[PDB]
C-alpha cells in the first residue's frame, strides 16, 4: 500500500522548477512508470477533490482529463507526503520529449509538423472540453511516444480550470506568453493557449522559437529563418495575432488549409521516426 513498496525508483530523468521526476517501475507487474515529486512549499495552486482533499491543482487536473484518450499523459496514482507530494504517470517506452527531437533534428519537415501539431490540437481541444487549461503548452512539455507516433502532452503543474472570464496569475513559460500577459498581466484562457501554439508551430519548422524579449513578444513581427511555405506562414501569423479576438478558435485552425491532409500517428512513426 505504501510508495516506495509498489515502485521501484530508477534514475532521475530531469527536474527544475516543476519538481524531480525520476523513471520508474510498478513493481506487481513491471509497467514503466515516472514519479513526479512536488515539494509543498513550491505549490501555489491547490485543488480540491470531490471528497474535499487538498491536493495540488495539477493532481486535479490530470484527474479531470485522465481517460482513454492518449493526447494526456495518465496520472496512475499519487501520494500525500509529509512535505511534498508523489505522482505516478504513465511513462511510453522509448520516449523522448518534442524539445530533445527538435535540437536532435533541426527544423521539422512540413508533413511532420503538420501531424504533431495536429495531434497537439487535439490534446489541447480534449483538456478544454473537460474545464482544463494547460498555461504552458511547449516543446518541453510534449513527449513523444517514438513506436507509436503520438505525442502526449506533460506537466499541468502551471495550469487552471478552464474559466470564461480572465486570468491575471501566470507562472508557465514567458517566452510563450503572449502579449497581453506581457503588457497587462491579463489574458483569457483560450486566446492564450492559440498564442503559445503558434509559438510552438514556428518553434517546429523553424527549429527554435520566434521571440526572446519582451518587446519582440509586444511588436508581434515574425520573421522566417528556414523556408517555410506561405500557407504554414500565414496560420503561424494568425496564432500570433496581438489582438486576443483576431486569433483563431481552434476549430478555425484545425479548418485551416495547412491542416489538410494530416498523417496518421502510425504512418508518421512509420516515415519519420523508424527510419
Ligand atoms: C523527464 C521529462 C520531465 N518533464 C516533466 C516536467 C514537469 N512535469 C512532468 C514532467 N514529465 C512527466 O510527467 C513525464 C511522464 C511520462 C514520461 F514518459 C516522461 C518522460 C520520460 F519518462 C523520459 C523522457 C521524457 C519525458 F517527457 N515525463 C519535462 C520533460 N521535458 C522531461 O523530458
Amino acid at each position: 500500500e505504501p510508495l516506495e513498496s509498489q515502485y521501484q525508483v530508477g534514475p532521475l530523468l530531469g527536474s527544475g522548477g516543476f519538481g524531480s521526476v525520476y523513471s520508474g517501475i510498478r513493481v506487481s507487474d513491471n509497467l514503466p512508470v515516472a514519479i513526479k515529486h512536488v515539494e509543498k512549499d513550491r505549490i501555489s495552486d491547490w485543488g480540491e477533490l470531490p471528497n474535499g482533499t487538498r491536493v495540488p491543482m495539477e493532481v486535479v487536473l490530470l484527474k479531470k482529463v485522465s481517460s482513454g484518450f492518449s493526447g494526456v499523459i495518465r496520472l496512475l496514482d499519487w501520494f500525500e507526503r509529509p512535505d511534498s507530494f508523489v505522482l505516478i504517470l504513465e511513462r511510453p517506452e522509448p520516449v523522448q520529449d518534442l524539445f530533445d527531437f527538435i535540437t536532435e533534428r533541426g527544423a521539422l519537415q512540413e508533413e511532420l509538423a503538420r501531424s504533431f501539431f495536429w495531434q497537439v490540437l487535439e490534446a489541447v481541444r480534449h483538456c478544454h472540453n473537460c474545464g482544463v487549461l494547460h498555461r504552458d503548452i511547449k516543446d518541453e512539455n510534449i513527449l513523444i511516444d517514438l513506436n507509436r507516433g503520438e505525442l502526449k502532452l506533460i506537466d499541468f503543474g502551471s495550469g487552471a480550470l478552464l474559466k470564461d472570464t480572465v486570468y491575471t496569475d501566470f507562472d508557465g513559460t514567458r517566452v510563450y506568453s503572449p502579449p497581453e500577459w506581457i503588457r497587462y498581466h491579463r489574458y483569457h484562457g483560450r486566446s492564450a493557449a492559440v498564442w503559445s501554439l503558434g509559438i510552438l508551430l514556428y518553434d517546429m519548422v523553424c527549429g527554435d522559437i520566434p521571440f526572446e524579449h519582451d518587446e519582440e513578444i509586444i511588436r508581434g513581427q515574425v520573421f522566417f529563418r528556414q523556408r517555410v511555405s506561405s500557407e504554414c506562414q500565414h496560420l503561424i501569423r494568425w496564432c500570433l495575432a496581438l489582438r486576443p479576438s483576431d486569433r483563431p478558435t481552434f476549430e478555425e485552425i484545425q479548418n485551416h488549409p495547412w491542416m489538410q491532409d494530416v498523417l496518421l500517428p502510425q504512418e508518421t512513426a512509420e516515415i519519420h521516426l523508424h527510419s
